C-alpha cells in the first residue's frame, strides 16, 4: 500500500499543487532578477529562488535537503563563466557534478560552454582542465573525472574535483542503480576533498556555505534533482526524510519545477521503496 497506485497519486496531487504554487510571477520578489539586459536564466520559466541564491549573476542555490547540503544550478552561459568559476573556487568546491552529456555539450544550438575539459582564461581567472579516472556506473553509462584548477590573482588557488557523466542518455531517465552508483561516487569524491580540507584546518569546514558539491546538468532540475534525491537517500543521517519532503524541500529552495518529469520522480520512489522510507508524510 506504501508505494501503491495511490500513494503515488496522493504524492503526484500534493508536488503538482506545489509546483503551480511556486510558479514565478512577473518580478516575483521569491525570484533573482536579471539586474539588465544580460540573460540570467538559461530557460526563462526555470527561475532561481532568491533567498538561497548563491551569487546575484547566477541561476544558482543552495539546497539542503534533510542534513544533505548541496548547490544545484544550470548549466552556465557563456557570459557567466567568470562568475561560475569564482562560485566554485570561494565554496572550496569538493565535487563538481555535470550531469549534461558530450553530446549535448557539443550541440552549439544548447550554449553549454565546455568548461571543465579544456583550459582557459575567463575575465581574470585562469583555469587548468587536467583527465582523472573513468569510473563506470552500470549500463555502460561512464563517469570521467577531472581536476580544475582555478587561478586568479588576490584569491586562493582552488582545485576542484569533476565528476562527468559524458554518456548520460537522452530523453530517458537512468536507472536507480546507475543513480545509486553516481551518487556514491559523488559523495565518495566530496568526502576525499573536504578531508584535505579538514586537515589544512581550511576556515570554509565551519562555514555552512561552503564546502557544497555542485551539480548541475543543462537547467539544474531534472537529472541534477533526481541525483540530488539520491544523494539525501545516500546520507545515514536522513532517517524518516520522505519522498514529498525530499522534492518539496527541493522545489522551496530552488523552483517548482526540480524533479521536472514522472520519469526521475519514478527512480526516487523506487529508491525509497528499497530503503522502506516513506513516499509521505502522514
Amino acid at each position: 500500500s506504501p508505494y501503491g497506485p495511490e500513494a503515488r497519486a496522493e504524492l503526484s496531487s500534493r508536488l503538482t499543487t506545489l509546483r503551480n504554487t511556486l510558479a514565478p510571477a512577473t518580478n516575483d520578489p521569491r525570484y533573482l532578477q536579471a539586474c539588465g539586459g544580460e540573460k540570467l536564466n538559461r530557460f526563462r520559466d526555470i527561475q532561481c529562488r532568491r533567498q538561497t541564491a548563491v551569487r546575484a549573476d547566477l541561476n544558482a542555490n543552495y539546497i539542503q535537503v534533510g542534513n544533505t547540503r548541496t548547490i544545484a544550478c544550470q548549466y552556465p552561459l557563456q557570459s557567466q563563466l567568470e562568475s561560475h568559476f569564482r562560485m566554485l573556487a570561494e565554496n572550496r568546491t569538493p565535487v563538481l557534478a555535470v550531469l549534461a552529456s558530450s553530446s549535448e555539450i557539443a550541440n552549439q544550438r544548447f550554449g553549454m560552454p565546455d568548461y571543465f575539459r579544456q583550459s582557459g582564461t575567463y575575465g581574470s581567472i585562469t583555469v587548468e582542465s587536467k583527465m582523472t579516472q573513468q569510473v563506470g556506473l552500470g549500463d555502460g553509462i561512464m563517469a570521467d573525472m577531472y581536476t580544475l584548477t582555478i587561478r586568479e590573482a588576490g584569491q586562493k588557488t582552488i582545485s576542484v574535483p569533476v565528476v562527468h557523466v559524458g554518456n548520460y542518455p537522452d530523453q530517458t531517465a537512468v536507472s536507480s542503480e546507475v543513480t545509486k552508483a553516481l551518487a556514491s561516487l559523488v559523495d565518495q569524491t566530496a568526502e576525499t576533498k573536504r578531508n584535505m580540507y579538514e586537515s589544512k584546518g581550511s576556515s570554509a569546514v565551519a562555514d555552512d556555505s561552503k564546502l557544497r558539491p555542485v551539480i548541475h546538468c543543462r537547467a539544474g532540475v531534472g537529472r541534477t534533482a533526481q541525483l540530488i534525491g539520491a544523494m539525501c537517500m545516500n546520507d545515514s543521517r536522513n532517517s524518516q526524510l520522505s519522498v514529498e519532503d525530499m522534492v518539496s524541500q527541493m522545489r522551496v529552495q530552488r523552483n517548482g519545477i526540480m524533479v521536472q518529469k514522472d520519469e526521475q520522480l519514478d527512480v526516487l520512489i523506487k529508491l525509497a521503496e528499497g530503503q522502506g522510507r516513506p513516499l509521505l508524510n502522514s
